[PDB]
């Protein structure tokens, strides 16, 4: 019945009639509270690569992503790539990924992922170096998914509490692509040139 | 009336039983949730200089900081102090300083802040090199203050969205102590060597 879902599975940009749709499915996700400005702009504004995976009809899964230059990368993460990788480096931050609890394990947050790499290869070619994400500690199922699909944990955020706000624990992952990778100890160094 | 307030103005530790009280206070100068934990650290644990002014002999303003390490100052922050300074060098992060609104514009916050500086010339000696706080760009009054008593702005920091939580935007504020500084560019050398 379900099984059958690949099958009857299409795939759309998110628009500004989704907006309640997309409130509803990501507070299913995760309790975090976006202001409505960030569903506005995650839905319409082109910058980011939003993408929808409908069942029937009805969106079943999303990814969002923003494709940008290594100077856009917050200073938590500053040291995903080596500094030998120029400032017109670009990477892709996924946003959001996302699948109905009913519809996953059915391909689609993998398909969602496939488009977003193929989005960056047609976009950004060879010049995109890295894919990465925020991940809570708490989810084993999301983690589990980006590992089996070559994703590395490169570290630990912690809690974070300021007067500006609250923020919980988390992981960042990130997949390498296009001779990306992160900066090297002497010790990485000394491997490479002694062996 | 409150005028002659500081005359009757005592200065105490914080201390578990105040645990109510500082979230009422805490809750009066901006709108974040911090969990019961946090409240329990800050009021209880002896890392953290936790110093409250009272008013006939309740609360009315208070000074929450933590002597930390430089290599504890998070990434956001991680150029208030030049590379030359040693990871051995010391900050303190101010995550408080409030005054109850009535009681403001009578030195409390100034005595408060005075007080912090005090414990930081016992504790660290000259090894601190810097206190940095965290503000709200909406904050006039704390700006103001700050600025008089020459703290300066490093930088802003933006809202930041994530799975993680949200923030609002905020500068980041820094007094520079015992020969601190920020890191230098090629033209800050070029005019010390220059002249
Ligand atoms: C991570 C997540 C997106 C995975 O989506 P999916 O579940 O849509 O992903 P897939 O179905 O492609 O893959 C999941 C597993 O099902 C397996 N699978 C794929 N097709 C299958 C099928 N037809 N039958 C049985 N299993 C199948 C896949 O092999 C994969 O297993 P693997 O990792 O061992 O290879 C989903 O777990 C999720 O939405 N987690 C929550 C993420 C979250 O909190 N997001 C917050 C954003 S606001
Ligand atoms: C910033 C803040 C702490 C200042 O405290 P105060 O108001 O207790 O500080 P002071 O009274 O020492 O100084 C304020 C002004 O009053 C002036 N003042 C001092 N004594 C005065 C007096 N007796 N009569 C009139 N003015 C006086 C001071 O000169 C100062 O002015 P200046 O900056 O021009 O020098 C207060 O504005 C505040 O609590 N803001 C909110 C901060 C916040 O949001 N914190 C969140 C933490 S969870």
């Amino acid at each position: 019945e379900r099984s059958s879902a690949l099958s009857e599975v299409s795939l759309r940009l998110l628009c500004h009639d989704d907006i309640d749709t997309v409130k509803h499915l990501c507070g299913d996700w995760a309790p975090i509270e976006y202001p409505d400005s960030w569903y506005r702009d995650i839905t319409s504004n082109k910058k980011f690569f939003s993408l929808a995976a409908t069942y029937r009809g009805a969106i079943v899964g999303m990814i969002v992503a923003e494709i940008k230059n290594r100077t856009k990368i917050h200073k938590e993460d500053g040291d995903i790539l080596a500094s030998n990788f120029s400032v017109d480096t670009q990477v892709a931050y996924i946003l959001s990924l996302g699948v109905v609890k009913e519809f996953r394990k059915h391909g689609i947050g993998s398909l969602l992922l496939e488009s977003l790499k193929d989005h960056i290869s047609t976009t950004a070619q060879d010049h995109c170096k890295a894919i990465y994400l925020h991940v809570l500690t708490t989810n084993n199922t999301a983690i589990n998914f980006y590992e089996n699909r070559d994703f590395k944990q490169h570290h630990y955020l912690p809690y974070y509490y300021s007067i500006r706000g609250v923020l919980k624990d988390g992981f960042t992952y990130v997949l390498y692509i296009n001779g990306g990778h992160p900066p090297w100890t002497i010790l990485d160094y000394i491997q490479h040139l002694g062996s």
